[PDB]
């Protein structure tokens, strides 16, 4: 049956809501699902803090190597690269890379304060033309994913679309472009999703999510062998509070959707 009908039928089979966007880059065709629908981004929107500071990076040639001091007083509910440097400094690209690679909390925390709040992270988003996603807390609270609650939330297509523009388009400079997509490559928390759908050879670069009502996200930027890169988001969330993750759904969507390609 048709993709369409396929993605239906996980859905159905899911316990939940699953929402896809799919950007092929070869002739700008989309398989959507939901995807004008709003999901909890949780983990997902450390990649628009992460951006923010390196677009400001293109104007001041310092800001990477910027020290930050790490205290106690940082550590949040998941913070495995923050709590090895307690009492000395990282620089705000390692607290880029820890936020992307380990989605350590902490390191998210120290890239919003940087940037003056998460409002100002939503004002980075609407600097790039998307106009759906919102930061509204800081970790740990951003992962909450509330059925209904607007708070840190975007719908799969405006995320497809602004992680297009981030990874492949238009959003920042040549070495800022280069080092997210450096970042998102060698993500280590991404096996288990929209990874385990594709073939082992395919090089992805992928920000996963996950938070209360099973809420179980990944959106990835993939380059197959001989195609065109593919901008992929999968977000699923669930009716229960205290629901698990299921990273399976993403796998399985991601496999759905890339079939042929
Ligand atoms: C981002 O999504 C972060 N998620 C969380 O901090 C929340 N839970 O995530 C863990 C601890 C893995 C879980 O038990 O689901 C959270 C905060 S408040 C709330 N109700 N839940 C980080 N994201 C991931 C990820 O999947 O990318 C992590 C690897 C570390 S926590």
């Amino acid at each position: 049956n048709s993709v369409q009908q396929q993605l239906e039928a996980l859905e159905k089979s899911s316990g939940g809501r699953l929402g896809v966007a799919l950007i092929n880059t070869a002739d700008n065709s989309q398989i959507l699902y939901r995807a004008d629908e709003r999901f909890a981004m949780c983990s997902t929107s450390k990649v628009m803090a992460a951006a923010a500071v390196l677009k400001q990076s293109e104007s001041d040639k310092h800001l990477l190597n910027q020290r930050v001091e790490i205290k106690k007083s940082d550590l949040v509910n998941y913070n495995p690269i923050a709590e090895k440097h307690v009492n000395g400094t990282m620089t705000l690209a390692e607290l880029g890379a820890a936020a992307l690679q380990y989605s350590d909390n902490t390191a998210m925390n120290k890239l919003i304060a940087h940037l003056g709040g998460p409002d100002k992270v939503t004002a980075f988003a609407r600097s790039l033309g998307d106009e759906t996603f919102r930061l509204d807390r800081t970790a740990p609270t951003l992962n909450t994913a509330i059925p209904g609650d607007p708070r840190d939330t975007t719908t799969p297509l405006a995320m497809a679309q602004t992680l297009k523009n981030l990874t492949l388009g238009k959003a920042l400079a040549e070495t800022q472009r280069a080092q997210l997509v450096t970042w998102l490559k060698g993500n280590t928390t991404g096996s288990a999703s929209i990874r385990a759908g594709l073939p082992k050879s395919w090089v992805v670069g992928d920000k996963t999510g996950s938070g209360d009502y099973g809420t179980t996200n990944d959106i990835a930027v993939i380059w197959p062998e001989n195609h065109a890169p593919l901008v992929l988001v999968t977000y699923f969330t669930q009716p229960e509070q205290k629901a698990e993750n299921r990273n399976d759904i993403l796998a399985a969507a991601a496999k759905i959707v890339t079939h042929g390609f």
